[PDB]
């Protein structure tokens, strides 16, 4: 069965960035109580927040939550930054109150206006989102860039990715390198990975294979899979170092064991065609399987054929078409051609 | 005369019901003044509730590390006392590595006790963590135990999750008979996603005897709630006469709903509808508009078709950089003819 090896292999770029929008990438990461309430009703804005917050979280009664939200709002009127942020998220997510974008914007803009750079980055990421607060990409860049200039590593990465890989924010490769470097010096592997990507592709800075090797190494030493795969390509094509196919797949092995579906699929390829490692069909099918579950249509295609004819695995026609039509739905044409053959 | 090559491109047929290609496990995962002295007195004399309230307040308010230490001791004093809230809070501290260093076995201890006497929402939350492996050691058997525990108590999310784990997961085993059981329980509580997958089981004869009548009834209830995947299924049933008589007019109201509801596969067929001037008057700009809406959601056939239309100026201005941008994004998905046109553009 050599028809599986005869298909042309898809050559990838040295650095493989995420296809996901950076916005959604960043947007994912007794008697004592009577004494306490008496303090809040006399002006203690801090007692009003903590009693009110722990009231709406330790109760399912509708009227108990309402009487706790009053304490949270009363503390927000007093200007407590924690109450402004807590009441602000309540209106952005519609939790326990009507989802009010104008009311959510007011408290979150106040909390960010006097709060930590984390809260400022939080408001900025939500300003270019539309849900919760009204969409405003200018106010979004302002709060994100302000939180970055204060030293927050996450906001620096966010500002760099927005001016480099976003379908929303303007493209400025020169400014992206400035903020990616600010976060890469602080130790963020993703910031070091994306900074090395810029240094190689010549976006925003002068092309330098010496520079791309430095920042991607710092990210690869930390175990960042995308950086480890970039090391597999740099070592194979002799970029920044001399060519070393053996060392190339040392990196490919790390990124595969670290969970990267692209590396796992290429590891399955490596053991399928015994060229850089001894041919091991059951191990090749196991590597295709671990990436096929993560949605890699290329691995789903290889594993489906190995099931249709029993290479490395038993002959299982149910499981064969199970992965084939799961890969054809992802746009794999040849997967549907083989699927058309199995009745 | 340039449309002939575009119109001759084959359309990607789909099943009557189109389920998500993502693993169900990952999908479910995304789904001091005078009052304090009075409070601290209750804590130091057995009141585990007061020890938790003071302890949690002290660890989340204060900035001094010595106050955070004193608060966690109060939380542990309340957790050892048997308070469910303290067991849960202390468990997540060891699962996330917050303040204390992450201990998956110590996290499993306190989180299992919280679920052992807590709400089904807590039990499902722990059951999913067992399947994820983060925070607690991965154990698929313990995962199913706490997911079934929350599902058997009437929680719809766990009922849907247990049904999905028994029919569309590669981590958990396959039991189509069990899948229909738990999907039915969540469907009766009005969950549109549960009703959709339940109708899928009836229509494909998995776990129950094949029935288009039942598959029409449950998918109807789901589609009437605006569930886009169910609305697309209704369009496929109405056009093919499955449990109903064929109605190409009714079949495109479901397709129109599912497209505006953001479903990429429906947006693609909307593009096909206005490209081939058969069921509707041909409108090339509108076809490229629907293709674009579906192309930026991963649909490799909209990307191929929008790319060709960008290359030849069909419904859009001629734009070679945008054409190659779409053609290679579809050729990366595995579209053969998408790469052929890419080779014809240098």
């Amino acid at each position: 069965l050599d028809a599986l090896l005869a298909m042309p292999v898809k050559e990838t770029k040295v650095f493989v960035e995420s296809n996901e929008e950076p916005l959604f990438v960043m947007l994912k990461s007794g008697a004592w109580m009577q004494q306490l309430r008496h303090q809040a009703d006399q002006g203690d804005a801090k007692s009003a927040f903590w009693l009110g917050r722990f009231t709406v979280e330790d109760s399912r009664d509708g009227k108990t939550i309402d009487e706790g939200i009053r304490l949270i709002r009363r503390s927000a009127e007093g200007g407590f930054v924690r109450a402004q942020l807590y009441l602000g998220t309540l209106y952005a997510n519609g939790t326990h109150v009507k989802a009010d974008p104008h009311e959510a914007e007011k408290w979150l803009s106040r909390a960010a206006g006097q709060g930590s750079p984390m809260v400022q980055l939080y408001l900025g990421l939500m300003y270019g989102h539309g849900k919760g607060v009204p969409r405003d990409l200018n106010k979004s860049l302002f709060w994100v860039e302000k939180a970055a200039d204060r030293g927050l590593p996450h906001a620096q990465l966010a500002r760099g990715l927005f001016a480099s890989f976003s379908h929303y924010y303007p493209r400025d490769d020169e400014k992206a390198v400035l903020y990616l470097t600010k976060a890469a010096k602080q130790g963020m592997p993703m910031a070091q990975f994306y900074l090395a990507l810029m240094y190689q592709r010549g976006r925003g800075v002068e092309q330098s294979n010496e520079q791309a090797l430095h920042w991607n190494m710092l990210a690869a030493e930390q175990g960042y899979p995308d950086a480890e795969y970039a090391m597999s390509r740099m070592a194979e094509l002799g970029i920044g170092v001399t060519a070393d196919k053996a060392w190339s797949m040392m990196w490919l092995d790390r990124a595969a064991h670290h969970g990267m579906p692209l590396a796992q699929y290429l590891m399955g390829m490596a053991y399928l065609e015994g060229k850089s490692v001894p041919q091991d069909l059951p191990v090749a099918a196991a590597w295709f399987y671990k990436a096929a579950m993560q949605g890699n249509a290329d691995a789903q295609l290889r594993l489906g054929y190995m099931y249709a004819r029993g290479i490395g695995v038993p002959v299982d026609k149910p499981k064969a078409v199970a992965w084939l039509e799961k890969a054809a739905s992802a746009g794999n044409t040849v997967a549907g051609q083989w699927l058309k053959q199995l009745d």
